[PDB]
């Protein structure tokens, strides 16, 4: 059923596994994510950015998710606001029925980030909603002693510490590198669920599908599977994944468009796109250790 | 709000206009159709084929529509099962919350069509749901005296009489031709709302967009705008439209794929696709006379 974010992540935290947090912008993405969770018996975070919420309308975003939770009531699901930018945005998501919200004030100095985060936490906790915050900048790394105080004072439920990742398909020039020692220190000092942003891997098969369909991914590099596994070992419990989904999905859309110029049945485009997305999610659930955890 | 199909079509019947009945298979299509209706102050039929219902899940098809009706409560909307093939399918739709159902048994002989249609009508009317049936074969044309007896005996709410159209983008091998005298006789003998299937026009601008984006529409031909207007004059009150929507939508998808091979943001594909679909619907509402009828 639809539950507080912390209900899912506290379990992941205690048992040392990762739960994928999968972005959606419409029905096709949502359906594929839920079918993956059903097929792998995995809990999941379903998340929507502010842009996605604007696109769908927050009423439809929450509404569709509730319908899917009713279709699959045995799956623990948290509905999470990804990269909330203002107190007001977070409050709107709480009122609409989100069960987790991220307030991202990581671009502010420590004091201001702590202050805004704490304000969101008071409001969210009053409504029974879990809160994520962020420390460090994907484009300076997290300071573990800052993280310690930050969590203690804000009472935030989970923290996203910057350790080397970044959003999108172009995460690394040269060999991929993440600061796992910094990750481990943050984990020890905070003892709460941690969140990894920019965690798409861009798997070989997905890259190939996109390129075979005429796509261009020059210079793209994701987080290796091995690094994702090491992140979870290090204390990451929520793993934000968006780019892998988009690439897998759009690869199939491009392929259909290429192979039949007379094809305009939407389902012929989006059925294969859903399947590719679903498969990426299923594999990731197995990789992170959330499979068979329901 | 969401209302029985007859509420909308009895008004269209009395006042002599046509209401577009627009197929959807997902959120993007549904949203564009509703925005069109909002912007043209037009009632609308939103319809889903059995295939589309299988694709979405009937729970999501109805659920998304109810969310949209709550977002635009001033718009009269009927949710209609397009081409129901069995009593059981129609009954499932009634139980799920559809407010109109089509039972299509037009491939059977008169007696069997009447028998099945009558059975559906009894079940649907018990639940306050309006029913459409079909006479003739889109490919033999309706027999007006048959239609008269069929409507009387079945107590069906609206009838789709075969007068020369067919589904899809390839409607005519020669000059477009419809039997308007046959239409008028059916209208006169039945005095109920009538339905035009296969009513897409494939407008010049839509075709051009699709072609420009690398699509192939060799040989395609729809119902001319003038024929749609003549249909409405002749008594057509519900105008089924799907192909125009698909082509306009997919044209934009193809265009985005072509113009940027590195683009995989779903919203970059589907925002322009929604807009093109919305515009087709807005123009059609004006053409059929449902604009400014709320
Ligand atoms: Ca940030
Ligand atoms: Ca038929
Ligand atoms: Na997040
Ligand atoms: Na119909
Ligand atoms: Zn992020
Ligand atoms: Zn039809």
């Amino acid at each position: 059923m639809l539950v507080k974010g912390n209900e899912i992540l506290l379990k992941a935290h205690k048992e040392g596994y990762g739960v994928g947090a999968f972005n959606f912008v419409n029905f096709e993405m949502l359906n594929a994510i839920f079918e993956a969770g059903n097929e792998e018996n995995s809990p999941l975070f379903i998340q929507a950015s502010e842009g996605a919420i604007k696109y769908m309308g927050i009423d439809m975003a929450v509404g569709m998710v509730k319908i899917m939770c009713e279709r699959y009531p045995h799956i623990p699901v948290a509905l999470h606001l990804d990269h909330g930018t203002t107190f007001e945005s977070c409050e709107k998501a709480v009122k609409a029925g989100f069960t987790s919200v991220m307030i991202d004030a990581s671009h502010h100095a420590f004091e201001e980030n702590l202050e805004l985060t704490s304000k969101v936490v008071k409001m969210a906790h009053n409504a029974g909603v879990s809160v994520e915050a962020e420390l460090g900048r994907l484009m300076v790394l997290v300071n573990p002693k800052e993280a310690e105080q930050f969590v203690k004072e804000s009472q935030v439920d989970y923290l996203a510490p910057a350790i080397g990742t970044s959003h999108g398909a172009f995460k690394f020039k040269g060999e991929p590198k993440l600061d796992f020692e910094r990750l481990q220190e943050v984990k020890r000092l905070t003892n709460i669920p941690l969140v990894l942003h920019g965690a798409s891997a861009i798997p070989d098969n997905v890259r190939k599908s996109y390129l075979d369909a005429g796509g261009d991914l020059k210079g793209s590099k994701g987080v290796p599977f091995e690094f994702l596994q090491e992140s979870v070992k290090g204390g990451i419990n929520k793993v934000n994944t968006d780019t892998d989904l988009r690439i897998a999905f759009i690869a199939e859309v491009r392929k259909v468009a290429n192979e039949d110029k007379s094809q305009f049945d939407l389902r012929k485009f989006f059925s294969p796109a859903q399947l590719a997305l679903k498969n990426v999610v299923k594999e990731r659930m197995k990789l992170l250790g959330s499979a068979n955890k329901i």
